[PDB]
């Protein structure tokens, strides 16, 4: 990690931060840390997050989520690589008009996943509570595209990947940029 | 294993059948094999089930419970040691005034346990499938123990241990016998 | 393993085949050993194939399906614990009219997995060879079951079960039997 | 394995022989010996070898291609689930007209696979080996397929899955079995 | 790592960049950084990027890729060792003219490679993904070295190893430098 | 392993014993038991030894060696899938006249391997063993053959794969059989 | 690693660069990035390289041959302990003049190890690629000993262990220093 | 690792070094550099060279050892704990009269360890390069401790353990020394 | 590890050293670079050795005892928690008058422990230095103790455990801190 101030946190200093890891609870701190920090020097002005992540946490993602929509500033979204799963619910979850994707990244969106073991009780508790964050993912993911609700749920079953182009016509990037 | 005919094979004789191990496909496949085969040999005569079991597979048991149904044979149930979970099940259904337990044996019922993984919509799937699972126990031990559906549902929420005298009370056996 | 011949050798003499693991190449041998077997003993007797089974290999499984069709003999399928994936399949291609489930059992049909690493040119041919694999298991169940072949396909897209009188609603099995 | 004789033994009384594994020295040994066993019973009537194997070890695949060839009795193949690799090069070497699949089977032909480690000298004698080895396969299958050689060269560059109906137009197989 | 500033910190001050491993999200994250802020320190001096790579994640390299591509700065590109893969796409797609390799390094293309495991209907769904990433693999190419999609297309199928002479011939460089 | 007497007893009373595996001291005691076994049935009559084999300890295979060169009876050596390493010298250690290889067998010599871990000392004399045991294998092949000892040596310092046809020409097999 | 600076970085200042572990990518690039530093400190003023290594990846290795005969100060190489393989080209790579080794030190050269695994087309690629790479070892070997290419190519066949003064002989060094 | 400068770093001022663990290629580099810093810091005041240490590599102890022998400095070195194989080879190597060892310290000298795996050919090429290792370091024992070579050679054949008062008798150190 | 300096370090200031850890040679070049860094600040004052450890390397240990004895300063040792095997030697070594341990802590006694494997002869090599080592504890032990050497040795046969109160009957401590 080079040094200038380590060269992310001299990007932070123009208001840059970089999430370009798999979504856990230490990446969603790091995250809302750095949101909140900026919020703090300057309410008033735009946030730059890069997004290079294939998703991970659904609950550190909405940590990431509900700061991002929260804070007073402008959240600019811009996808590199790729934004999949969580990652494209924060690429699409930018301020209306300031969600970019590079020429060549890629965005997945996807129904959620999960794990659970033991009494069949305790299963059906967990099966309710996987569709009720399921149904949340869906509405989150309409109000940003404007999409309705009904096609989303369609689209999301199976892994569903958009080049940067197709991303753009489904409403979760508002602009594909090749050149400053 | 020792020899006359190993053991196994010369109480197979006297229609004596051994489950005294925890029950997957492989127990489930060998115990149906022992019903089939008693049946094929006398169609009339009872078989002797003795029961030793802490369960397992659920579709394994219900192989060996179907199996107890369909064939001639009174199957009469005998406990020792214990008879937990699927092993208490198959006690149960052993044929009606038939069903004993050794005085220091234990008898224990619970609803199934379940492992899935992958897509919200496979889970949501297999979670249809337990429950459809869980009703069928609940309407195999109401049918034997003449318990009342609801009753059998709140009693098997948790771990429900009982004494031979306690499962005789229950409806789980007819006899505990000791002498 | 029990002796009187083992206990599944004294079975074979009356023209019972037992399904009950998993089907990898090892137990399609086992099991189109004995149908041939019992063929060349009588081709005209029906033969009796009990399936417990959660599936596996599909190829391993359509060496059975095909020496069920091939052989003379009708072969009689009877479902117990479970008939799934491939299993399910077995017990759908028995002599029509002599499908059987017992009345505790489950059946559950879906779509074939596969795995496989490598260049994309490799990932598109097994893409392909994967996409002709279901085709025809869906022709199969299609032809079995007598259900339009998108009906089918739309079933097995996610984990399908059912009960034993759903199965025979579907057309896997022509009777659930009790006693 | 069930007892009658052991079913395999009993089913090796009709001359039926079962290839039901992948292919190593082992398996091999098992094949050869069954063999040379039923020639020396009786050298006139045929022996009906099974097929069920994804493949595995040439050389293990090509000792019981030789004593196939070697021996009196005609070898009738019937392929049932797969015949894939060196499965499909035993499938194929049955005798003339007497190559059979069940008609859900699958056959799949594709070039040899190799691992080597060492000095880059070893590399080259090793990848001079294989490439011998490859061209001996695309022999075999042009011979009993009746494909030109450069047809079998491109087809086997990568997996070249086959219904038995499509095996059978190949020349790998006569008759699905209906 | 040693210390002037670390080494690195210190050619960081004259805009020279090292991609000296696979490539990965963590190392993309490195050179984006790397080249967004050597972009706002002089919007208009060229950026040394030194490449020693295998390659590695395609997303990860495209990362670069887009980033080198947006900035006002022309990146230089200088093949050491080897530029295999992603490594040798990042080589070909800096500034026109000033693509260079050292003379004993080599330079390699080949098409991409994936795994997948699941259901029939995801690993279709995968290899169409690939198919799509393959594709925009051959498009790069052919923008960067002038070479009809076509031979790219064909040239990719297998492993395609350069010398830095063949490289420049192929249109991935334009000067082998020495001295 | 079938029965008939399993399959290999059956063939060993045509005289006949296979030599399918790497040799290791249990490989070998078995089969210097069966030629030792075949003599003392009858001291005049052939045997048949096939061999599909990629070696292993040198030890092992020569005691094989010395066995077949110390009994009375002619030893026939046929060379199915592979005699590599020791099973090469084995091969070539066959009755002058009765070698023979399948036409799609292979054969390789090289020479031998080991590994030594300890004392500067210990290494040398273990270095010095090794050095002899390379030599004694060399005589061997001359002796077979008929190949000049230099050039042996020459051709076994690397993997030396050949067809039968090319193992004909350098005298490890007299003849190359098709039927 | 002690603090003056910590060592290296104070034997940096003095133009002093330790290669003294096996080469990988991470070795090569914290090198090549000690040596573009030097040059840019200043260009005319010797570099010096103290080899002690085993040597390591190929490619790694010629990103520091290349940067070494690139850059515009001579690199006086120094052999320590060991420089084998590709160490053993890296200090014959030294300015001409200015290559030396300490009296207890040792030099081996030796041809390219490698591993391919996967279909016969790769394999003959992979084997292809190595020819060239070792071809291309001893062509640098040859220009900077001035030895024939056949000479170098018979001798590095197998670990070739030199004393130092047996590598002044060579060509490998210029000479042997005491004190 | 206590702050004054670290505690290593603020006696590396009264150019004092440590040896306190097995030598390997790193260890061999820190002592390496710790002895050409304190060289460059003044060529003519003594370096005090502690020596506790069981060995360890070959080449790694003759880097030090010839940076020893080459640096203007005279090296005391001071045995604490031990001073074993290559530990002993550099403790003895100290500049002559300034070989020091504590009371309650013990040296041992023995042959060195080897390890080789291959082709007999690279198995006798490895026994060929420990022998001329070996004899190597029976000259550097000869030189420093005036005993004639083939005594030396003798007395490393097994594990030669010395007393500090056995260790200078033999020649290996100059003094014990106690307050 | 908390700052003022780090805590160590601070107490470092104090002429404060804490052994509280196994005896390895990594443990013993601190300790020894504190010692001789307190000496040459000021080689009057004395020295505080804080002990609580369950002891370890017996080389490593005697690098601190020769150290603790060769120093012009006095070496005040305090038990706290406890001084086990070579923390026990290292306890009684403290200057005569100022060994002191705390009154809960516990001080144990014992003989040496020991590992080889291989030849005979180096077995039995082993074994006279493993006897040479024992009796050099005991002498060392019988100097700090003024115990009778047959004492000490009968002692150290098995784990010889004692409170602080025996412990200054035994000789090992001068004062029990107490108030
Ligand atoms: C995309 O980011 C998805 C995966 C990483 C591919 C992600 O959205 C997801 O499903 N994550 C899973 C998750 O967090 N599941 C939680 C859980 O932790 O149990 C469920 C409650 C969500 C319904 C990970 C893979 C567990
Ligand atoms: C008693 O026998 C129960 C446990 C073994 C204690 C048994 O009834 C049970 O729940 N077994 C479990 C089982 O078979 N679960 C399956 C499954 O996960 O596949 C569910 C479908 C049953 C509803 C465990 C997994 C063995
Ligand atoms: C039911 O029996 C399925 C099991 C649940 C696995 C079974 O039908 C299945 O999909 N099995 C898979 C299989 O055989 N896949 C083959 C293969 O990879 O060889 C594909 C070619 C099938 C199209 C197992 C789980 C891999
Ligand atoms: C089909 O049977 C192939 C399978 C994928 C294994 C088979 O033909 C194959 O290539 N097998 C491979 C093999 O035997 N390779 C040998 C070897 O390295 O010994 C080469 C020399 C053949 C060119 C292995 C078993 C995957
Ligand atoms: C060169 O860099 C290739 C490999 C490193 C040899 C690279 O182009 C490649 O194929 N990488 C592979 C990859 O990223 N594959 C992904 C994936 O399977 O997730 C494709 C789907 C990309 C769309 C992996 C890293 C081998
Ligand atoms: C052929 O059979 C060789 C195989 C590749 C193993 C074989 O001749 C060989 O070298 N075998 C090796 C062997 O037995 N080596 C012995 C040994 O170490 O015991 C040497 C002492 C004989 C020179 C095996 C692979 C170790
Ligand atoms: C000396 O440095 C050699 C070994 C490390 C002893 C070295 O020259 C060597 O052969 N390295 C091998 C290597 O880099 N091989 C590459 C590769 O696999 O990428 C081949 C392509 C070399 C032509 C290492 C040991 C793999
Ligand atoms: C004492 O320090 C010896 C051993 C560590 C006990 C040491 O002298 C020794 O023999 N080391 C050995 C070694 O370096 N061997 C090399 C090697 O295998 O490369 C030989 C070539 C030296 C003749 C090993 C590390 C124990
Ligand atoms: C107390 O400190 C003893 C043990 C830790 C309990 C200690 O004195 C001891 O015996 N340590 C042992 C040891 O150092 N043994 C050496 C050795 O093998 O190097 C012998 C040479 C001493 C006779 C180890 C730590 C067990």
């Amino acid at each position: 990690v080079p040094i200038v101030y380590d060269i992310y946190s001299r990007l932070l200093q123009d208001r840059i931060v970089l999430l370009g890891s798999p979504i856990d609870d230490h990446v969603a701190n790091l995250i809302v840390a750095q949101l909140l920090f900026l919020e703090s020097q300057d309410p008033d002005k735009d946030i730059y997050l890069y997004i290079n992540s294939p998703g991970g946490s659904v609950t550190a993602g909405l940590a990431i989520y509900d700061t991002m929509q929260y804070i007073k500033p402008d959240v600019v979204t811009i996808c590199m690589g790729q934004a999949a799963s969580m990652g494209a619910i924060l690429l699409a979850a930018g301020a209306p008009g300031k969600r970019y994707a590079l020429p060549h990244s890629r965005i997945m969106i996807h129904q959620p996943l999960g794990g659970i073991q033991g009494q069949a009780t305790d299963i059906i508790i967990h099966a309710e509570e996987i569709k009720r964050i399921k149904e949340m993912l869906i509405d989150i993911l309409a109000k940003h595209t404007g999409q309705p609700k009904d096609k989303i749920a369609n689209d999301i079953e199976r892994d569903y990947f958009m080049s940067p182009y197709e991303a753009k016509d489904y409403g979760l990037i508002d602009k594909v940029i090749e050149k400053r």
